[PDB]
């Protein structure tokens, strides 16, 4: 079922989407 | 064992979305 | 572990995003 | 007990974003 | 509590997310 | 069973958001 590997990888692609997203927020709210 | 870890850190990068996302409204919507 | 914690704090933090997104689709579908 | 609830209120989150999402994309694909 | 199933209609809901995102990325990125 | 099959739809979906969020950020970075 790859339960516990699937929410691995979610977290780090979350990760990534926070980090993604916060350079978005750097130049909007500039 | 990953899953309460995997968990915890998507906890935690979700607040940081939920900021950011909250800074981008707060400069979009005005 | 604090499962129960994370999971909790997760739909705090997506219920807030819910509404940064919907300010942000409201002044963008304008 | 909170998990089925935390849950379920995500789904209903999520569901709400997606709405969200697709007016953004709606105005920014055109 | 209906686990089984929000957690169904949360996949649905985020691959309908990927798409308008992957809609506005194409635009955006251009 | 469908957990376990949502659960891993759901980490592709976000392994594809995380790239195009990416491909936003690098524009709207720049």
């Amino acid at each position: 079922g790859e339960i516990a590997q699937s929410i691995k990888e979610i977290a780090k692609s979350i990760k990534e989407i926070a980090w993604s997203i916060k350079e978005i927020a750097q130049s909007i709210k500039g």
